[PDB]
């Protein structure tokens, strides 16, 4: 038995699959998806 945290947030982008404690953070990020070059560091 060891530390077992769930860690959840009201926001979780689907395109890449990230999260942002705050909404603003998400939007600012979406920019990448919306605009060209949506998939960057998201390799696998
Ligand atoms: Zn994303």
């Amino acid at each position: 038995g060891s530390s077992g945290s769930s860690g959840v947030k009201p926001y979780g982008c689907s395109e890449c699959g990230k999260a942002f404690r705050s909404k603003s953070y998400l939007i600012i990020h979406m920019r990448t998806h919306t605009g060209e070059k949506p998939s960057g560091p998201s390799s696998g």
